[PDB]
DNA sequence: TTTTTTTTTTT
């Protein structure tokens, strides 16, 4: 009833932060200052302002939102009179609303309201044209007159001809006029329920939703992702009925968000803590009883090294982890926890996996027979993290299909006329039995493996499991059954904050070697030569990679402390991990 | 308003260039002497000249080229009335425009302005004819009249029939009549982004180019290129509602560039150096320590050979290289760094690469029904390079099917009713390992290698890497750390003025066999016959095609220098690499 | 039916 611009605006130039210091007007001078033509607000916030205004956006948001876009855009103007002219309308988004429904549970009584849904980015289509204002020419010999079509409105989701000329009140011909038609952006992506929200039994559901303006290319598949706006129905083929007065129905979106200041914060004042490499290896896996050297390995391939582009050639600065064990030795429950910390994380079986899904897969698209690419999981996973379960059940001419994005980071495509290269930046953690399922002593160590010299040059780390009953049986027993009578440990870094930690990490630490650590690892790297050309047996080959795996896992150390170089320290702990690799196969030092 | 066409004569008539000899009026003079009826203007020179005059075409390009290219016409034919009745209209194309815009940043603001993308070029359609002005009849018995049916206007992308006929004012049926009608070439195109600018995780965005007259098969696919022109929406179905008013956008090409004077000056003054052979040698991969006989290779397989056209056959003229080398020796990014200074190379691996994809793909189109073929890696490598990594895995059953390609440069196909004939003049540079993962010293050649040897003896050079740990440990540690920390490797040729390099010496130099060289190639190649008869079980066979080799290696040595003709210096050189590869493979002689 | 790359069952 009442108009709320006057509230609006105030409540934009009073409001208090956290801090109080107005944490909505530095907003205001950045949409200026970069011409972002968009603007985010807190449903809390709102309501804890202002009661009235909260319930009319969460109600009458298709009454309101005009009403306050208008309002915002005039008081940009009297702020910066060279905001007109570039951009001719502003867009407010409002994120945090309370009505939180399950995708599964949307019925007939949700349409046309404000909501939000929680899911899974699957599909993204290419960033295409909408019309939302036409301009016609009435193509009769007495007319020749141009007009806009839709009069005093939006023009629907279905193109509608006019069919009466309003200039003159004749049928005939209408010409589109491209040059006065008005357009606006406009994407379709598709989001899936999350796996934990299915019911038993049943294949998730998926739902369509609609990206426009500025919300374009906000997200890639496979993201985890918050999108709220007003449901609709969907009329695709109008042009026959053919009964099934049944529609399908889809998602106008108005804000999205992805998976601050504060735990910034939080994330600096747990890298104060001497120990904080000790402490964050604690919170790998605590369900797992021992295995340290394991997650202090895992902990290593999480933030991984610094990769290097030169002006002619690229280094890679991922790092790739190798577990070989006897069955029962946790090795799939240590894999699963990586995916759920990391960052980004793609999860695959050995034998639920084919070559063309690993890296990319040419189709024939039906609608026109013509081929065409679809990303496999090594470049889902750019910059993330890929996970290999059950490794040595893949066929060795399957296997064979990552070589390539494993050392170069690309993936090359020369089939049915098409050529390309994909990035594949991401990092390999892989898991797999002996040949004989358990290991066996008697036999050597290159028949127990059972894997080419080619892919285990390729992998940074490799460690041997050997499950040999002993007198630690009785603590882990007893470490096991504590954890099935709900006794957690403490003192560990909740999963929540380790990835922001992470991801943090990863995106702000640069660490670069000193003159100490360069010398320490040379002479490492030559002990090793020494060492491996005395025994020419061992499956295992100590090739240039070896020097260059020594280089990340020292940078990853100093980006585990948030350090910015190398100090004699990290490269220590470098070599002091690799021996212990070393051992593992066999390979004294 | 006011009127540029006497401001752009005499911009054309009066300009000074950086050479200072009037450029703009030479490329006139060539105008009529082959009457191109095509004017190449850049950007900085107009806005140099004339400030205003530069803007006004950036912003109002639609209502000011025909003004700028009608008043162009005029001074034409006051230079030679002959050009009359030979060419009705002439195109000005500008280039340099600063508007460059990414592909993958198009929005809707950008439409119907003059922008400049950078792509590579994937697709061409062949050319056909569009009508810009139709003549129709009225068939209904009172009329038989003609009339251009767009008055005052040129048909639009639709094609439309009138309603009414002009002539009388009544409807009915009307025929075309094409003698009477105007066309005008046209073509498509698609061009795809690069590499590098595609986002982490994402597939490349294509987008659809049309070239119209003149502009017709101005490039092949594969090339990178630049493009000019002004975006619009694409309609494709408009009678078919079928709701959905959503567009794509294409592009109409103004102007194009395929990736001057002063290049060759500097290429002549590097050619002068007596030593230039070892500066282009030491500039191969210089992030790559050592093997300075694999780079020497690799530099002759860029320059190549001198083909030979006959009455009655023809020879091959390019270089083959083969690499095998135990894992971790830098063979993959040797051959990286190939792939981007050579002027054109294709890349693929052999595991992601089919024999159809190598060659051609016969495809067909669901909806004519009939097959035709698709260009494969080969084919799209005639006259460049093409690099086949990780040779040995692929299916010797698939491998066979570039024999003929490697050394006959054609590619045969007889399938689905198709017989035809390619050609396929391409250089083939592949990398692979042993049978073992690792060269076993201690087995003899003929179970390391694993390969034909039909395929063997096409390779003009083969060279077997083993990575032995020595005393170049430190050396080699100390150089890659010292790459790792930035340091660069200095007096060397950059990428870029290389790849101008080998592009002119491919194309200006055509080096001559002289008597003094037959002679020593002749007697080695006695020699290296009678050596190979002591060892016949060695894969390695020492045919004819091996004597060819030395004749290729010795041109392409001359080829470097830019000398006119083959002395004993470029022979003894041949004879040296040769003996290198001999020893190698475990001839020695 | 036909060539092609893909997952699938069944020749
Ligand atoms: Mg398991
Ligand atoms: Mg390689
Ligand atoms: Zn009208
Ligand atoms: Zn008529």
């Amino acid at each position: 009833q009442i108009d709320y611009r006057d509230v609006f605006i105030e409540f934009l130039t009073t409001f208090k932060g956290n801090n109080n210091q107005n944490k909505y007007i530095e907003r205001i001078n950045e949409l200026v200052a970069y011409r972002k033509k968009s603007l985010i607000i807190e449903f809390s916030d709102v309501l804890s302002f202002n009661e009235n205004l909260a319930y009319e956006i969460i109600n009458n948001t298709k009454i309101i939102l005009p009403i306050l876009e208008g309002a915002l855009y005039d008081h940009i103007l009297q702020l910066d009179p060279t905001y007109q002219r570039d951009i001719e309308k502003v867009h407010v988004r409002i994120v945090g609303i309370p009505r939180v429904i399950e995708l599964r549970k949307i019925r007939s009584t949700d349409i046309g309201k404000l909501i939000t849904i929680d899911g899974i980015l699957v599909k993204v289509t290419p960033v295409k044209e909408r019309i939302y204002k036409a301009t016609y020419k009435h193509i009769h010999p007495d007319c020749m007159q141009e007009f806009e079509w839709p009069e005093d409105e939006e023009m629907p989701e279905v193109l509608e001809m006019p069919t009466i000329c309003p200039k003159c009140g004749k049928p005939g011909q209408f010409r589109l006029i491209p040059e006065k038609t008005k357009l606006i952006d406009w994407q379709k992506a598709v989001i899936q329920e999350r796996p934990e929200e299915v019911p038993s039994g049943q294949l998730p559901r998926q739902l369509e939703i609609i990206l426009e303006d500025d919300l374009v290319d906000s997200a890639r598949p496979g993201d985890r992702v918050k999108v709220t706006g007003i449901l609709d129905i969907k009329q695709d083929s109008p042009v026959k009925r053919g009964s099934r007065a049944v529609f399908d129905i889809y998602m106008k979106v108005s804000s999205i968000e992805v998976s601050s200041e504060e735990d910034e914060k939080k994330i600096k004042d747990l890298a104060k803590d001497p120990w904080i490499r000790d402490r964050i290896i604690s919170s790998i896996a605590p369900s797992i009883y021992g295995h340290w050297e394991l997650k202090e390995a895992l902990a290593l391939a999480l933030f991984g090294g610094v990769p290097k582009v030169l002006e002619d050639t690229r280094i890679r600065g991922d790092i790739h982890i190798l577990i070989i064990g006897d069955p029962g030795t946790a090795k799939s429950q240590m894999l699963q926890f990586i995916s759920r910390v990391a960052p980004r994380a793609v999860y695959t079986t050995g034998k639920g996996s084919t070559a063309a899904g690993l890296t990319a897969a040419v189709v024939r698209e039906k609608g026109t027979g013509e081929y065409y690419l679809e990303a496999g999981a090594l470049v889902l996973a750019d910059g993330g993290i890929a996970v290999i379960d059950e490794i040595d059940k893949m066929r060795d001419e399957d296997r064979v299909a990552i070589h390539e994005a494993m050392e170069q980071q690309t993936v090359s495509i020369a089939k049915a006329g098409i050529v390309a290269k994909l990035n594949a930046r991401a990092a390999v953690i892989a898991a797999g039995n002996p040949k004989f399922g358990r290991y066996i002593s008697e036999r050597p160590v290159s028949d127990n493996i059972n894997l080419p010299p080619t892919i285990l040059s390729r992998f940074d780390l490799i460690f041997i499991l050997k499950d040999q009953p002993g007198e630690q049986d009785r603590e882990l027993a007893n470490y096991i059954l504590d954890v099935h009578s709900g006794k957690s440990t403490k003192n560990i870094i909740d999963i929540d904050t380790l990835r922001k930690y992470i991801a943090y990490a990863r995106k702000y630490v640069t660490p670069k070697i000193t003159s100490e650590a360069k010398n320490l690892i040379t002479d490492f790297f030559v002990e090793m030569r020494k060492k491996s050309s005395e025994t020419p047996d061992s499956p295992i080959l100590i090739t240039p990679r070896q020097l260059e795996a020594l280089i990340r896992i020292s940078e990853a150390y100093a980006k585990m402390a948030l350090k910015a170089e190398v100090t004699r320290e990290d490269a220590e702990r470098a070599i002091n991990i690799m021996r212990l690799f070393l051992e593992s196969v066999g390979v004294d030092m």
